[PDB]
């Protein structure tokens, strides 16, 4: 629970496509919390899935957000899921029982995804 | 780890459309493997998702896989995803990176699903 018990505050979560989105939320997110574009070896107190048509097309990016969902957000956990350039017609049914931040909301969804971690972080020593 | 630490052997998850297939597969499992179909307080050693397009499509039944998956399969729980009535084209992408019997296997997939999940049940005290 303690703020230091990871060295990143935050990493993204990203299709390959979507490289250029991920670099523009990280850097938003850093303007304090540390980010980083999520790695194999990474490991963060918070983790945002930038959910696109391309992710959700991509079988690993859906494998990692579902282990994203596994050990995370039960309520120990930070995941933050991103729905962008998607109709909402075609979000994840899952996602109606579950928060998650639009794209569509104030800059890109980044304020609210931003204030999501913010939030979290707050909770920890 | 012990087979008596649940009083169900396995439970059936189907969507509402599917509820005869869901007592057949009950059926099919119990010929001695304890089955039923799983319900809210329902508790067992193994769950079978019985995935079809009513089921895809309903938030809940999504939200209910999710979790299924969330705590168990990680290694140490027993989840079995029955992909029926579906194209594998539409098959859910994180699951080819997972465990899973297809209904066009044979008995309806049953068969295989039953041989899993009594796997799991030897590895138990």
């Amino acid at each position: 629970s303690s703020r230091w018990s990871k060295d990143y505050d935050v990493c993204v979560c990203h299709s390959e496509e979507n490289l250029v989105a991920a670099q523009d939320l990280v850097s938003y997110l850093e303007g304090a919390i540390v980010s980083e574009l999520c790695q194999a070896l990474s490991s963060s107190h918070c983790r945002v899935l930038l959910i696109t048509p391309g992710f959700l097309q991509d079988p690993w990016c859906k494998y990692q957000m579902l282990q994203a969902l596994t050990e995370a957000p039960g309520a120990e956990g930070c995941t933050i899921p991103l729905l962008s350039g998607l109709s909402r017609a075609a979000y994840p049914p899952e996602l109606r029982f579950m928060y998650y931040v639009d794209g569509r909301g104030p800059d890109g969804g980044f304020r609210q995804v931003k204030e999501a971690v913010m939030r979290y972080l707050q909770t920890l020593s």
